[PDB]
């Protein structure tokens, strides 16, 4: 459904692996909706202290 590969994608975006970012993409995703402000500070939330 969506919100797993949301959520996979969201935790694919907070740790690096490439490769998995590019086969959830390539599998394809909205991009329209997954782009929300809330999501965009949780992200902006793992950003290293030092």
């Amino acid at each position: 459904r969506s919100f797993h590969l949301e959520a996979s994608l969201m935790d694919a975006l907070l740790n690096d692996r490439p490769e998995f970012v590019r086969l959830l993409i390539s599998h394809g995703l909205s991009l329209g909706h997954f782009l929300t402000p809330m999501r965009l500070a949780q992200l902006y939330s793992a950003a290293p202290s030092n």
